[PDB]
């Protein structure tokens, strides 16, 4: 059993690469039309984030099981909203892949220009996103130890900058643009937590994937706390660096702005490995949240709270067919990369997912609360402040949103409830049950 | 039995719950559309039917007091419950503002001074608290008042549809089946989230179970009854209304039954059907009062709700309760001082709209987790049926404005919150960690 775990370090990168890896190199080009006043959002989103993560590190202290979030909704809520939890997650899980594999192959047009034609790229995408899957099945030592190289690749750029770019930076061009939002303070501040509350999802990694780390009620919390400062460190420094480095106008227009900055300083050679650098963690997060998938899809299948197939497993434990199935979904969704117009479309899917991940995040607190309340001791005052600004950033990273996709998330919610009663009835145990027919 | 509420009054509650005020304005906000409404009326009651059906069979098995509340409380356990009665309670009192505004509308037919936005304020408050003393009085009062109130309504939509029909032209009514602009489905649609709303109400009979004589027997009786009631007349008045009036002067109206009476039978015809939509308008904010004490009562007598709630008077009253709901809408009634304070309010009431689904969802999903045992030969209806009024709920959200809908959501995440932060230690774990 503990022959098939996964040790500390590449669990950490597992959560730093899965939280960084899509978006770490698109920040800066981002948070360029608030200005420099961004910082006032890092500020912000840092401290929430702080919270959601400790809030996990405990509650897979007292709770190391596999599902993380799926496990803790379950527990104190029961099998229903586990069940949604866990569909959440999960669809949450692969269908965010797409955007991924895309902006990763995207980046490498940077030395195959032919990667530009949406054929080619749609190709490209599907053998990725299965290549990914693959490493999944040979178990979760490759594909964590394939994404922390990838994760420590992705840090070269960000840190080069995050240490040295300093040698270069020039507060006169930070502050040049230090509100080009035409906004006050406090909706400057907000257009830019509009961008940085969804830079730390992946930030449960770790508390998902908790059956297959090695000593996980002493490594998922460490992983958890220890990813999310990374993510912290590296993007305030990244971007604050940046911002002082590039003129507010340029680093507006450029769409890979490390890369153009890059490509542009230290030459040709310099924008290529940056461009590597940034598919590399692009890349390599597919395998930590195609992982994630199966090992969500998995534990809920455990408990019969979702298909028995994902719950088949080798003789290693890793749910192989699960994995399949979502490479097979992962393959029809990635069709839409074909045209223009046919991303347009995906768009809101896309969007939409994203909001599925803060369900999770929110009963994770309300789980650590109700069911951690007698470990607490008489730390119980910053317990709930901690989970409760960790329940402001859940609520406050909805309120910010689009209608659409929030609208649509709570059309999901409804639908997983329909599901669940038509699928479920007479399987179902009831809190409170009527007497004998 | 002495202090409980007997068939025909609580009938008159769910059709006058349902009817309240939407009934007189139907037609004009259907005309945008067009005579073509009558397919989404269609698609409108036949779901509407199944979620009282639903509600009908589930008020059979277990009538709860609470209604929804208590469904779901038994299926999905406390949190879903306080979540529940938290939603239905906002939702029952923010609606009533709407409601007494309307309603105190009408009656500036007689009175003009009602469009002084000042005056109209105070007059609101005044009435709100009008219905919450009665309510205190007690449910017999209320329910008989409502009943008379009900009765009184029906005088002119009874009269449309029986009368009417003799100046009904099908010629009029098809020159304008369709003045969406749209296609077929689309004009549907834009039916739809006008219809689909109107039969707000189904849960009635079963949330007020508790004060209801032999409630087992009549809430299912009381639930399809008022449901029958509003899709006649509802189909009936709009459809008549639509044949003897122009699409044109139609859409324009702003009280189509009440102007075209006044220019059809007289300066007498437009006093009687205001004072007929007035009582229908106004006897209902009893319904729904009632409504809002009960669901909190029956939460609070679980500890899933402030327990000042659950305090009674000897006829079980909760006196306290109603007082607070009225101090609420009070101070939310303050709202419709100006044009300008109105519209600012407008989007915290169609969001108390949406709250009313998540109870009927649950509703459903009740009915088949709880009741499964007792549909034996006839499982494949219980399924069928059920799964309609889900495709009920769920399209009225999908033709809603995003923002209602995402300020609803919004509320599902502070609701969870305020749950984990105020039921920590008190709450239960249906799989709890081992002690420390
Ligand atoms: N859902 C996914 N497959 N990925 C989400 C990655 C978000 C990076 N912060
Ligand atoms: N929530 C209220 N106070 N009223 C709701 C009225 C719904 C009429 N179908």
């Amino acid at each position: 059993a503990d022959a098939h775990k996964v040790g500390l370090i590449p669990v950490t990168l597992m959560v730093s690469g899965n939280i960084m890896g899509s978006g770490v190199f698109l920040l800066p080009a981002n948070l360029a039309s608030t200005g420099g006043i961004a910082i006032y959002g890092w500020l912000v989103t840092i401290i929430g984030a702080l919270g959601l993560s400790m809030v996990y590190a405990k509650m897979s202290f007292l709770d190391p099981s596999p599902g993380g979030s799926y496990a803790y909704a379950r527990r104190c809520f029961g099998p229903f909203l586990g069940y949604q939890t866990n569909v959440l997650y999960w669809l949450a899980c692969w269908i965010g892949n797409i955007a991924m594999v895309v902006i990763g192959v995207g980046y490498l047009s940077y030395f195959f220009p032919i990667l530009k034609d949406p054929l080619v790229l749609t190709i490209t995408c599907v053998v990725v996103l299965w290549i990914f899957v693959l490493l999944n099945i040979v178990g979760p030592k490759m594909i964590t130890r394939v994404q922390a190289v990838a994760t420590v690749l992705a840090l070269i750029p960000i840190v080069g900058i995050a240490v040295f770019g300093w040698f270069w930076f020039r507060g006169e061009t930070y502050m040049a643009a230090w509100n080009v939002s035409g906004l006050g303070t406090f909706g400057a501040i907000q257009s830019t937590l509009n961008v940085t509350l969804w830079s730390f999802i992946g930030v449960e990694s770790a508390s998902v994937a908790a059956g297959v780390v090695k000593n996980p009620k002493r490594n998922v919390p460490i992983a958890t706390i220890g990813g999310v400062l990374i993510a912290a460190v590296c993007y305030v420094l990244s971007t604050t660096a940046i911002m002082g480095m590039i003129p507010n106008a340029a680093l507006r227009v450029s769409a890979s702005p490390f890369g153009d900055a890059a490509r542009m300083a230290l030459g040709d050679t310099a924008g290529a490995i940056v461009s590597f650098c940034a598919a590399a963690g692009c890349l390599g997060s597919l395998g930590g949240w195609t992982l994630l998938a199966g090992q969500t899809a998995k534990a809920a299948a455990d408990d019969g709270l979702f298909p028995p197939i994902f719950a088949r497993v080798n003789k290693a434990g890793t749910p192989v067919a699960g994995l399949i199935i979502v490479g097979i979904l992962m393959t029809i969704f990635q069709l839409s990369s074909i045209s223009p117009n046919a991303t347009k479309e995906f768009g809101l899917v896309s969007s939409v997912s994203v909001i599925f991940t803060l369900v999770p995040y929110l009963y994770t607190c309300a789980a650590l609360l109700l069911l951690g309340h007698g470990h607490f001791g008489k730390a119980r005052p910053a317990y709930l402040a901690v989970t409760t600004i960790a329940f402001l950033y859940c609520i406050w990273a909805v309120v910010g949103s689009g209608a659409k996709e929030v609208m649509w998330s709570f059309v999901t919610l409804m639908v997983i409830t329909a599901m669940y009663a038509l699928n479920y009835n007479r399987l179902h145990k009831n809190p409170y049950p009527l007497d004998a027919p």
